[PDB]
């Protein structure tokens, strides 16, 4: 068996430098190390993880080991791996099987390499997407009884765990950190607020101010995109199907209309609905010349890119992930990342600090399941709020934020603990 | 039995004028009238309501009557009644017992005058605070079996219902709208965002820009206040005990520190915590000369006003609800609304539009319990999300927002009905 | 001759309290006292001032006396006088002739009472509007040769001084502080940014967020109004005739269209053009029901109020300075301050801090002319930039702003003085 | 004589593609072409231009040719040339001598190749920096009499012209567009507001929100930077030596303190002062670990980069224009663009729209001097306001802004022409 398997393990030094720079932007993970490198709460844990092997992820991996756990890793996407990051981890003596440009077979193979450790099979699952979880349940059920828990941080993964639980397939308790506030806020709102303009600029260097940016959807992703754009002097127009979300947009002074109407006025189009058929041929045919069109929501189903390919009389590539289509009416459309996520194809994805919040959630989930099995029956569970609060608290230091502490008299008055949780479950923040 | 009892019935024309103006700012309620006047969904209902007899409440009252319900009213606070509003309601032929400046005996007496209608006792309760709910359960248990449902819009009322239900005292199904998105956002965040500065201005007419505003708490009230203040050019400093809220404030660029520290720097102080002992004497002794101190949170437990009264060298009234205290150190503290709600004592409370969201929620709850009893066993129930969205949709027309409608293909793709609910119960917005 | 002449000199105590509260918001004037109560740079000066006798103005008056000058005063408007402020000044032993509600004759008479002092005629003119300056040049030219200077802070006054100089009528050097940055920025942008929403709220208490506010003009007044409104969640629409100003608005994300178009969409209308015929009958006839219309620009020539009076089928007064007209089409228009300045009729005018900037400019001008006659030939002169900077610097303390100081090496490098001026004359800020 | 000299003429197609895209972002220039191609206002003109041979400049060049002028070009910086842009210009048949990576001898040689045209010497100078202007006056005085005019858009160029004129060296009428509103606002404020964060992101991809950004200087660059940063959720701290600018920052709610103080708190540092010694070693020794330090002001005199090179324990290159220094205290400083302009070394410079305003100003100046020589005696002249407004109007169409036109009654009332100028020379905007 291979001790690891990466593109080029000689990229380790480069990777190490990147990690040392990333560590400063990932205080939540570092705070965990500072608090648990001694008590080692993950001692005895054999964590098989399936998550984009990136620099940020590497910091997550080394955080787990510092907490006393045995860790074997694989990416959860065949292109997400940053080889110098994978090398660094491999070089550190941690079994990592990942590299940019894997084939479906290799991808599957990589996840299988992480199943058995030096002294036995995994006993913990840290997933992102559910692949690792499905592989075990479908192909290696013999290992389920030996697995103490599963932590999942994606919508897909959680949706999948629910179907499994609904079908009596799930055999391991799973903690969903996708819906924790610290995870969702950063992964959806803040993360995208930081990268949208970044992806659009690197792709076109266009001036934002003075332009009409139509943002389909006003959820967390949409909210952050709208906020970012507004911050640059763009007149943001929102489209929405949810009356509640629409009202929120209206209360911020954003015009809320339909795509069918806005397509005639927007200079920049951003989709964040997570729904199909947002921008279509009839919308394209109405757009102003050189209207920039991009998606930051769901994979590539929001924009009808196929229509552009089948109807444009021209298709000129300006630069990677930036294409300029000319339409039969003579107007050109500038499509980014080929209809895929603009912040991935035209930028570097989420900032490290954002990833720190998501991963510090994975760590919390891992510690919670590993040390409190007795508390979790097979099924999908939300991350305890006190743990979600612990994540945010772990990031306050870096922000040099002085958190106030309730006096015993105040806690009694409020009917809560000095250490929380400070909010009821239904609280929306 | 008096057909009603109001200060001076001759204020009806004035009240009627105020309501007419208010209606245009309360589309949610007007939408209900346009959509239900013909079908009379509240036909047969004998609704007893205990809610501040204001102009806004008046519009809610008449909306209930338009929907076919019989109505008898009383204010839920001895000072909250706007006589002209009550006068208009009384002249319209609706039994209303409320006037500004009631006594405790009169207050109780007013609620009692609403329990019995011309042709029988009430069968529906619309409450704000749980007074009416308690009065009946404790003093009129005999009337409980003929009451179909209860709707409550306040935190106190809801908590109360919970204790009741917990102890087996609750005998009528109740719907909590206090926690609905449309109600909470407008009642907490948007509402205060519109009035905070309005109150401070009327009280002092001071220049906001350039001042350091310390806002204790970053919940919805804090968020709304910090936003309002920042919009005016004031540097906002946040204090918080919850790491999640503190992190959110930090993400918006607000310095988050402790009051013990900010008290030496703030020009304006605003408490929105809902907790006691926020601004104490040790903070006062540190404040800059003429610091403006106000509470827009919990009644009067946030600011230690008692300390001021017992430690200041002077307590000079500047104008109603505005007091300038002089301390031993020679500096003066400008206290607003005597440490009570600044937007109530120094302003006109929540804008009509805000109240519309709260009250339209009430109408929804009333219609739900009256038409679908079968769906509500005795207990505290959250307003179904589909109705919360309907409250929001009802306000989109005035804002002239054009909501998008999912196509069957999109709805099927999204796994939701074209008419909602569009979000899961845990969605935080 | 009367030693003074005010409405009720028994309002002095009340006035004194107001001044003591205002003093904290007028650091620039107080800084002058702290720096010149000893050297008394105005010693020998007999300043006749014609400026709205308000609390803020009172602080200006007492600042001049502290600087060693003899001062006699009159308002520059028959309604601007705040009697308790006038009393305080009278009670202090300073000849003040003003009171709210003067007649044209009394108004004229009041200015004449300030011309001769205990030991001779005035020798300095501190004007606001030019009346005092015209009275002397037209009716008392015999006094011109004995007058050493004139300071003017209004557009009208300065425009007038230019005509006088163009016609060889001006006989005294005049310093124009209307165009100083500290004066203009506060008097136009900041001042109106602070009061617009204040005037609109006190008049209607309407919710700003979610509304479309059309702001005619994007100069300093327009800029501040737009900024204020945007800060509340209103979708601001701008109208402009200047391509440069319009472009600025577009760069901030504001839609810029014509009134002819916006009148169909605005909920709130604010005029700041300083031009006639902004909102007309054809605009009114297109407005949404209860559209709020107000002017914060020029006196009362921007809105065609006369049309409303001559064409409305109804005119209902909601409260002072707030009228609701009903049009033949059935829609109602809510007009504020009868077409006049909304921040004057529905609010308390400019905040004290704003007035502090304008007046600290008058003081600077007064000191400059009185002590440096040799530097000013008859004619209109701009306030030296170093003096304009001195005004801003005088307000930094209150703001607890730590201004950096150029090192000798930096000054030489920049080719400027450690003490300024720091900017060339054409610099726009 | 070479018809031109560019890196690789085979990059023309690429350059042509970039220009086509750029044109849509440079309406000002395209407006000139549409409005003047037929009348050829620059007919007979032999224009020699020395301006960064960029894609944006290319559009300016072709605009000049469309207006009937002959053109020969050279870059005004040995590194600013974008070869593909120069290739397109060369292929279009325009003599252009520029390529990235020139030497000092080549640079000089390139400007010389533009002085003589096929049928005679130049008669018009379009300069950016004053190089071309100096070269001719000092090395080619014989060509001076046949040169009708000069247009300069940089501060250095303008100051230079002033010294020249002062010393009697200037022999050709020159128009300064550096101080026009459209040029200055876009070149200083808007330009940097669009690129600052873009540069910081490409260099570090760091999370802006939650960070403390210290911006030294609050001029237009500082204003734009502070705005951009604040829009991203960063708490902005301002340092200033000018009390007026400092007061403006305070009015927008920015804490204004000294670098000596803020150096201990900033996560990001941005210098925009145009002054030397802003960030010194004593500041560095105080900064938080991994503080990002960058200059977007004056070339490289603002940050003491020499101190870093001589005092750091390490100087590790992270990527081009991004260096991580490690200090004796063990902390690291992330320096961008080696202390030079961050938006140039870590971004793509000013957006095309911004450059359009600068270059459209150039066209205006060229047309003015060529068609109205009689109006310009030898000397430095400001671009007439009416033309500055025309530059702005030329960009309103793309923004799809609908400017309002004064009626004769309004114009007569305002005392101005329906076509402007709409503002006096001292108006600051
Ligand atoms: N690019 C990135 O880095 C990230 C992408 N995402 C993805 O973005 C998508 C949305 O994410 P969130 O904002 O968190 O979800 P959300 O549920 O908060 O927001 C989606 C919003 O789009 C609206 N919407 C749906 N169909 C619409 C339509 N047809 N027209 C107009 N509006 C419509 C919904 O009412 C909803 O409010 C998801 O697919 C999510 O997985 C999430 C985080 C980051
Ligand atoms: N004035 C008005 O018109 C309104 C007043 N309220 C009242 O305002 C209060 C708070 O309401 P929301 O903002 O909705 O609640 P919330 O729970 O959203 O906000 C309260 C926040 O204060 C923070 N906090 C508590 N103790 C603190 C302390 N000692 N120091 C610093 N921060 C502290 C908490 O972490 C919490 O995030 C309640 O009492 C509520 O009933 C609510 C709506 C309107
Ligand atoms: N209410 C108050 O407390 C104050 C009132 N003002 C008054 O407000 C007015 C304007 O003041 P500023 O903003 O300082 O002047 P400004 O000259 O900076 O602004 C006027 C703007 O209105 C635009 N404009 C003119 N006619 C227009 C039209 N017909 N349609 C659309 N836009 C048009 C102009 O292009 C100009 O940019 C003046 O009359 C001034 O005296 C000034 C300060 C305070
Ligand atoms: N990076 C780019 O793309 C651009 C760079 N610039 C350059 O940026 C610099 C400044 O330009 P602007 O903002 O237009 O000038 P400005 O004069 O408007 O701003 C400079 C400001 O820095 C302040 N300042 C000077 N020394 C200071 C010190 N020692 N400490 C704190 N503050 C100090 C001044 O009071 C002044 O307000 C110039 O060198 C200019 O040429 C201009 C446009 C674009
Ligand atoms: C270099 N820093 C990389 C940080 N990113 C990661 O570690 C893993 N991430 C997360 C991420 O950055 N984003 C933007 N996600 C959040 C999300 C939620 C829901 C649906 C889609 C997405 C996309 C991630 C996710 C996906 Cl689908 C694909 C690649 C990913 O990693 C990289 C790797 C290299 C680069 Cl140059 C950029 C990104
Ligand atoms: C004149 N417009 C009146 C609109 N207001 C109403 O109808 C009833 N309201 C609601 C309200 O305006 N606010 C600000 N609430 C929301 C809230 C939630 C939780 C705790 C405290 C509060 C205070 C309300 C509530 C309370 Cl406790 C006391 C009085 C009230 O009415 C008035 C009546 C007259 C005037 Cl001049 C102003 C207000
Ligand atoms: C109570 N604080 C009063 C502060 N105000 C003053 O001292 C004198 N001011 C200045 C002022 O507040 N504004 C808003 N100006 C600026 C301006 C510039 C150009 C054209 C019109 C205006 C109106 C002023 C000007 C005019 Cl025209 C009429 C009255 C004035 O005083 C008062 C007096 C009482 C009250 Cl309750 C409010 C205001
Ligand atoms: C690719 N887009 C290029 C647009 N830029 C240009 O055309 C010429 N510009 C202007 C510019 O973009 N900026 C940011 N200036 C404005 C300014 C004013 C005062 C002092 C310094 C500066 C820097 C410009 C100026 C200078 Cl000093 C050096 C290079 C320049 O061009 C490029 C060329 C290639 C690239 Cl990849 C980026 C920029």
């Amino acid at each position: 068996k291979l001790p690891y398997k990466v593109a080029d393990i000689g990229l380790a030094a480069w990777g190490r430098k990147a990690l040392d720079i990333a560590e400063n932007e990932m205080p939540g993970l570092m705070r965990m190390r500072e608090r648990y490198s001694a008590s080692k709460p993950l001692k005895g844990a054999r964590i098989a993880g399936c998550l984009h092997m990136t620099v940020e992820t590497a910091v997550l991996i080394e955080t787990l080991v510092t907490l006393g756990a045995e860790v074997q890793w694989s990416s959860c996407n065949i292109f997400s791996t940053q080889d110098h990051a994978a090398a660094a981890i491999a070089k550190a003596g941690i079994p990592v099987y990942a590299w940019k440009g894997e084939t479906d077979e290799e991808y599957l193979w990589c996840i299988e390499q992480t199943l058995y450790f030096k002294d036995g099979p995994l006993n913990m699952i840290l997933d992102d997407g559910g692949d690792l979880t499905n592989l075990i349940h479908t192909k290696y059920p013999q290992l389920l009884p030996g697995i103490r828990g599963i932590s999942e941080e994606t919508t897909t993964g959680v949706h999948n765990l629910y179907k499994m639980m609904a079908n009596g397939i799930l055999k391991v308790p799973a903690i969903n950190v996708n819906d924790s506030v610290t995870k969702s806020k950063f992964d959806n709102l803040y993360g995208c607020r930081e990268s949208l303009i970044d992806g659009i600029k690197r792709a076109t260097d266009v001036m934002i101010a003075g332009k009409v940016a139509v943002v389909a959807g006003y959820g967390d992703v949409g909210k952050g995109c709208a906020q970012a754009l507004r911050g640059f002097g763009a007149r943001v127009i929102i489209t929405e199907i949810d009356p509640i979300n629409a009202l929120q947009a209206a209360m911020e002074g954003y015009e809320v209309t339909t795509m069918d109407e806005a397509c005639q006025e927007g200079n920049i189009f951003v989709t964040t609905t997570g729904c199909i058929d947002i921008i279509l041929g009839r919308h394209f045919e109405q757009m102003k010349d050189d209207a920039i069109v991009c998606n930051i929501g769901h994979f590539d189903v929001e924009i009808d890119v196929k229509w552009l390919n089948e109807n444009a009389v021209e298709k000129v590539n300006i630069k990677p992930q930036v294409d300029r289509y000319r339409l039969k009416n003579g107007r050109r459309i500038i499509l980014l990342a080929e209809g895929r996520l603009v912040n991935l194809g035209c930028a570097m994805g989420h900032p490290s600090f954002v990833m720190s919040n998501s991963f510090t959630n994975q760590v919390m989930a891992q510690i919670e399941l590993w040390t409190h099995p007795d508390k979790y029956p097979v099924g999908v569970h939300f991350l305890p709020k006190k743990l979600d609060e612990a994540v945010a608290e772990a990031h306050l230091g870096k922000l040099n934020v002085k958190l106030t502490k309730l006096t015993e008299k105040q806690a009694q008055y409020l009917g809560m603990s000095c250490d929380g949780p400070f909010k009821p479950d239904h609280y929306r923040y």
